[PDB]
């Protein structure tokens, strides 16, 4: 039937947030996605992700239908200094169960070089690789990098940024909208996707959270969720 | 090319607007559909439209070409009273050059009940007709009164309503955003519409935002728009 959790705040244990690698959660009620310090020594090239705990189910092979899924969660992204130049960025991925970890910095801790782990991702890149079009940008990623669409957006350094991402199966649209509201400023992005033919060996995916902070000293930024809702309907 | 228009502002006697019925510009730089109140004595069954003075290119018949667009405008609807109850409501629209005017009340002042002329709107309910579902509610109107497709909305009574309608030739897909920022609540609807063939006669259409009042005595409503931008690329 229908899927959906949500959390108004984190809590640490709550056996329902996976986290991995320097994902944890701050005493905030925040999730931490990177870090930018560790012991004492500044860090970079830091990853985290945290996953749902239960699998979600995108398809059913009995009866071949989809499920229409709808994702909301707030970030607040804040960038230290100018030069170097602040990387890599936020992402919202769902990948097949028990999928291997992405890589470092431009990966996003998402993809990897070689195709090998079918993922699709909606990304927030801060850092513009070889293979981006101007940053920051909004980007539906979908078994790439290399985001099949993309948008530009201004990024309110430190202030809080709300997401919506929404899926109806019955047209195959995915749209993302990001919204500053403190300022009062919206970005809408929409393509077209088909869950079960980008992900025909899975019909259950794990929901997830990553980010990753920069190959260079100082190509940093944080990443925090404040809050993350979810909710599919087969 | 490309076409856009940008009304931070309204100004009086401006020739780039062709106002008709109860239309007009305020001294705010406001500019008012409805009248709920004219000449000092309330008003009833009111309508109003702006069109903008250039018609807008949708389609290339000499290419095939699509023309992608997104408009953006903020909105003030204000309701007086709860009885009788409020009515009837907002639309942004696009019918062909020297189009026959549409009925007042439950048609948005858009389409006529005897399917007379070819139009497309983006509507925003105030008043459940025989035909609408819970509202208010957000309808992508595509050659009839009847929704394509709805979404149900909380209206903020006299608060700024800031509204994005995209529509990427491309993959053929309508999003239409609706944001209220001073309490932080987005709207997000999409469906598939084909201009091309939504609009087979017409190259050309006239770019529009229309509303109206209801029938009964008091069942009035306010219907201010504060800024309107547009931009085409065919
Ligand atoms: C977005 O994320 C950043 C980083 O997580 C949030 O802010 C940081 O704000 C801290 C204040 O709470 C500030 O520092 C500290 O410094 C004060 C004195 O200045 C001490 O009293 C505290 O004990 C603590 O040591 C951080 O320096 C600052 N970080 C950055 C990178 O600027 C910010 O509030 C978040 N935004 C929202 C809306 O939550
Ligand atoms: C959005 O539109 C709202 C409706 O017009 C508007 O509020 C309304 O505010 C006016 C004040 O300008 C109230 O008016 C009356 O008072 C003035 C003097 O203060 C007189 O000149 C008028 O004749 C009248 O007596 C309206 O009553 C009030 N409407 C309601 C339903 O309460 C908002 O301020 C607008 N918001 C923005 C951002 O423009
Ligand atoms: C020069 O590229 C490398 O470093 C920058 C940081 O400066 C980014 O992190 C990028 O992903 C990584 O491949
Ligand atoms: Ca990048
Ligand atoms: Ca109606
Ligand atoms: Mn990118
Ligand atoms: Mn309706």
């Amino acid at each position: 039937e229908t899927q959906s959790f949500n959390f108004d705040h984190f809590e640490e244990n709550s056996k329902e947030l996976n986290l991995q690698r320097q994902a944890s959660i701050k005493s905030n009620g925040v999730l931490e996605l990177t870090k930018l310090t560790k012991n004492g020594v500044p860090v970079w090239k830091s990853t985290g992700r945290a996953l749902y705990a239960e699998p979600i189910k995108i398809w059913d092979s009995t009866t071949g239908n989809v499920a229409s899924f709808e994702t909301r969660f707030s970030f607040n992204i804040t960038q230290p200094y100018a030069y170097p130049e602040p990387a890599d960025g936020l992402t919202f991925f769902m990948v097949p169960p028990n999928s291997p970890q992405g890589e470092d910095g431009g990966n996003l801790g998402v993809f990897k070089p070689p195709e090998g782990d079918n993922a699709f991702a909606v990304e927030f890149d801060t850092f513009q690789n070889t293979w981006d079009p101007q940053v920051p940008h909004i980007g539906i990623d979908v078994n790439s990098i290399v985001s099949s669409k993309t948008l530009h957006f201004q990024l309110e350094n430190g202030g809080v940024a709300n997401v919506v991402i929404k899926y109806d199966s019955p047209t195959k649209i995915l749209n993302v909208v990001l919204a500053f509201h403190s300022v009062g400023t919206v970005y809408t992005l929409s393509n077209i996707v088909d869950l079960k033919q980008e992900f025909p060996n899975s019909e259950w995916v794990n929901v997830g959270l990553s980010a990753t902070t920069g190959y260079q000293k100082n190509a940093v930024e944080t990443h925090e969720i404040i809050s993350w809702s979810f909710t599919s309907s087969l």
